[PDB]
């Protein structure tokens, strides 16, 4: 079984930590970034997910809500036991930027990858 | 200020509810599809997020832990109030499946829009 | 119908003019955006995509070479003939911005949606 | 350098050929999937792009209209120049699938990564 719970560096640097996850396949976490809009702000920053509880290679979901920004950031993504046997997880994100008006919704969401394996 | 709780229904004619929403933002909720993989196995599910607190038009994320699919999905974007001064919500999505080995790990992400409104 | 082309219209006010298909599947056109980073700057921009061929409802991509900008969009989508006929392109796009460093990657793309309908009057 | 122009190898050992690259950043191509839906029936596959001209490290976009499916792919990144004068293609995309009916259009596009070097070896 592949599971959160635990520390994570991903391949930016930046760092993270997910609590136990419950019966419901729920978690909370903190998420320090080494990379941002504005560096000079970075603050650690709270996250909230839920992972899939049977399988042994569970995808999941949680959202960063930055804490020295406007901005949410969710990630997806699975959750492999790799050649090894050591976890990786390989995620896509949206990091959603806020915008004044409607009209300028189409500007507002960013898309990539992250690679986590343990700290 | 626009939030979260309360019914919503988005262009694919699904629904969700979401319940009350926090100090620190989080909320959680329900979904049910209009549409899926294998729409005949289709069963409301749970989903969990956070919204910014003090905004008037807050971004947010949630995770959906979807009960009839290995599938988990994340939506992200803003609550706007729109010319007539009702809700609006603007998301993207990236939709995740489950694959059996890391090596298949690019085929696993679908990404799309939905725009909700009050039910 | 479903040939690219011809003149649209997207829900951002964006026009674009594609030219004639050929045998490939290939098109160039010109692109006018409604909306940009620096709305100021905005110029027509060319642009060259290919189509499937024999489809009745092809997907399609092209590429957007801004003028004014040194980023890039490409449009991925599928043209739709609807219950009456009408065409109707849905599209998804990245928009790629420049970056100096390769650390900096991470920052450098957008997506979005955008559905275009053929002009519906001349000038 | 980060001229297109040449044979070039993605991290899923997908291989493309890019022709020569004109003077509006125009350029053909042949891509070699080493994946697909249906990778039995995997065939070569045109490409179509451009790229800014003058940029050293330049964005660009291309799109492959598979011969093998109804599917249609755009790529779109930057040509980085590492500190080791080494060029480096780091890009997204979006795969289209065909859908037959517009209210499945929400199904249809899958979005990825690919990291591209040239090709190390000749024949
Ligand atoms: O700058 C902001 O607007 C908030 C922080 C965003 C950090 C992003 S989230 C996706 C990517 N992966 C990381 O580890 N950090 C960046
Ligand atoms: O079929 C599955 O794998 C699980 C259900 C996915 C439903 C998706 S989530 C994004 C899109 N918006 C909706 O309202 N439903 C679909
Ligand atoms: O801002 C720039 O440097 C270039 C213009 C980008 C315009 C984008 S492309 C996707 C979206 N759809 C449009 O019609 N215009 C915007
Ligand atoms: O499956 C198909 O019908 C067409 C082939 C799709 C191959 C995709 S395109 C993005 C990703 N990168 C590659 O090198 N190949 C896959």
């Amino acid at each position: 079984k592949c599971s959160l719970t635990g520390k994570w560096t991903d391949d930016l640097g930046s760092n993270m930590t997910i609590g136990a996850v419950n019966s419901r396949g729920e978690f909370t976490g903190t998420y320090i970034t080494a990379v941002a809009d504005n560096p000079g702000n970075i603050t650690l920053s709270p996250l909230l997910g839920i992972q899939h509880k049977r399988a042994s290679q569970p995808t999941f979901g949680f959202t960063v809500n930055w804490k020295f920004s406007e901005s949410t950031t969710v990630f997806t993504g699975q959750c492999f036991i790799d050649r090894n046997g050591k976890e990786v997880l390989k995620t896509m994100w949206l990091l959603r930027s806020s915008v004044n008006d409607i009209s300028d919704d189409w500007i507002a969401t960013r898309v990539g990858i992250n690679i986590f394996t343990r700290q």
